[PDB]
């Protein structure tokens, strides 16, 4: 609790609208007294309890304070918090690049090599948030962005962190639900929730990345479901006939359906394709 209170406009010059969602809307910002940018996330409050208008403060006291926690080059760094009688106002890092599937498709071939040299990058932004204890809950590819597209190595940048909490030991964790077709298996049934179902989605992030096509995604959203809860997945050639053996042998090892089974983050960083011994 306890964010910031004056009028965020005597501190930020805002300008355009870079995006919007169900109660947010994103737009770039300029702070006065440094002449940087940021991106400003205004983010509707639910101001009665009754109301399905607006996020709960619960809600936004935990990103806010899984925000503060973090410092990584690959994740989103959180600048300042703001609020008004209707607003909650994050102040964030600004990534100008877009998301990185959209920047991936413009250019020409992209070898394995190349791909996995980005994909490299969202290990270790998972990396350390798994190491603090925190799953994000939601990663996918709309939420893996570029800081800048116009660099020779372009760097990535983890963001939304909607659906993140903090792994609690001693009670278990049930529902999340993102979206259908980047969830595992345990978020689909309702069964206990960690760190694996992270490692899922970058198992569907790779499969994407290599072939651009969708392993789990059906017709309606109750056959995805579906295929989701009994991994309904194949390698079909028309997509997958110029990919190694090792890295479809990465996407096996993620897409598992026992949580216990799945390779960890620190298995994942250490798996041939990723570290050829």
């Amino acid at each position: 609790t306890v964010f910031r209170q004056e009028n965020v406009d005597d501190y930020y010059d805002t300008g355009e609208e870079l995006g919007s969602g169900q109660f947010a809307v994103v737009k770039k910002c300029r702070e006065k007294s440094t002449g940087l940018q940021y991106a400003a996330k205004f983010i509707k409050k639910r101001r009665t309890k009754s109301s399905r208008r607006g996020v709960s403060r619960e809600d936004i006291e935990r990103e806010v304070s899984i925000l503060k926690e973090i410092q990584h080059p690959n994740v989103i760094t959180l600048h300042e918090v703001y609020e008004n009688k209707t607003d909650v106002i994050l102040i964030l890092e600004l990534v100008a690049g877009g998301e990185l599937f959209d920047f991936l498709a413009e250019k020409e071939s992209l070898t394995e090599e190349e791909a996995t040299e980005f994909l490299k990058q969202i290990l270790n932004g998972v990396y350390y948030l798994h190491s603090l204890q925190i799953a994000h809950f939601d990663l996918k590819p709309e939420n893996i962005m570029l800081l800048d597209r116009n660099v020779p190595k372009p760097r990535i940048k983890i963001i939304d962190f909607g659906l993140a909490h903090k792994i609690d030991f001693g009670n278990e964790f049930k529902n999340i639900f993102g979206t259908p077709e980047f969830v595992a298996p345990e978020i689909v049934n309702y069964e206990p929730l960690g760190l694996e179902a992270d490692m899922w989605s970058i198992g569907v992030i790779t499969y994407i990345l290599l072939s651009g096509a969708s392993p789990f995604l059906g017709d309606t959203k109750q056959e995805t479901l579906a295929n989701v809860s009994a991994v309904n997945y194949e390698f079909e050639d028309e997509y997958f006939s110029n990919t190694s053996a090792l890295a479809k042998d990465f996407i096996r090892r993620l897409l598992v359906k026992d949580p216990k089974k799945r390779m960890t983050i620190q298995d994942s960083l250490q798996h041939p394709w990723i570290k050829p011994k």
